[PDB]
């Protein structure tokens, strides 16, 4: 549909019938709006106080990562996970409450198009403990670009059981935004990406946040095929068929390539 998608090499499984049928993802997010027509919700739940409803979105920003998970893998099952309010903002307990939702849900991809510049024995505990329970986790590598000569990778992307994200254009180049450094995975595109917003839309936005959605999408198309496959085995082929691009400080394996890890 969207450039990124075919850039990705999502068409190709498409064409194949594999879409991401009965693979659940929770976007790990400000909501989704379930409204928009374009998009399918299956479930979800709220951890924001103030905004109780999972199925709206007073932010933009879960239900333009919903649609790139949608535009990837048109068939898998749509969680709206709203952990994060109209600011965009939501603090960690809100966050791991979500992560723990997932998990006691049984997601079988998390996304997490979210990033903060600390850790916590809770947030680790929460992503271990979704990866250890089969869970493929997903998030954003930080929209940080360079500093010196250090990681700008956030948590939860710093996290080894995490596939930290980071942003390629169209011409598979880095964007000057996307986080660095040894805890980078894999690269999505991330730049002036079309997709749904609230109230029946389409726009544009950019952001590591905006490629973790076409990996959360990617693992649905694998696990689609191969229903069997441990959440280890869907990271390993992803990150063994990447297009190798740069440095792995800044573009990790490369950009993925749908088509050669689905095998
Ligand atoms: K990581």
């Amino acid at each position: 549909v969207p450039y990124g998608v075919s850039q990705i090499k999502a068409p190709a499984l498409h064409s194949q019938g594999y879409t991401g049928s009965n693979v659940k993802v929770a976007v790990i997010d400000s909501g989704i709006d379930s409204s928009h027509p374009d998009l399918k919700v299956a479930g979800g739940a709220s951890f924001v106080p103030s905004e109780t409803n999972p199925f709206q979105d007073n932010n933009s920003h879960g239900t333009h990562v919903a649609g790139t998970v949608a535009a990837v893998a048109p068939s898998a099952s749509l969680y709206a996970v709203k952990v994060l309010g109209a600011d965009g903002s939501g603090q960690y307990s809100w966050i791991i409450n979500g992560i723990e939702w997932a998990i006691a849900n049984n997601m079988d991809v998390i996304n997490m198009s979210l990033g903060g510049p600390s850790g916590s024995a809770a947030l680790k505990a929460a992503v271990d403990k979704a990866v250890a329970s089969g869970v493929v986790v997903v998030a954003a590598a930080g929209n940080e670009g360079t500093s010196g000569s250090s990681s700008t990778v956030g948590y939860p992307g710093k996290y080894p059981s995490v596939i930290a994200v980071g942003a390629v254009d169209s011409s598979n180049q880095r964007a000057s935004f996307s986080s660095v450094g040894p805890e980078l995975d894999v690269m999505a595109p991330g730049v002036s990406i079309q997709s749904t917003l609230p109230g029946n839309k389409y726009g544009a936005k950019s952001g590591t946040c905006m490629a973790s959605p076409h990996v959360a999408g990617a693992a649905a198309l694998i696990l689609s095929k191969h229903p069997n496959w441990t959440n280890t085995q869907v990271r390993s082929s992803l990150e063994n068929t990447t297009t190798k691009l740069g440095d792995s400080f800044y573009y990790g394996k490369g950009l993925i390539n749908v088509q050669a890890a689905a095998q």
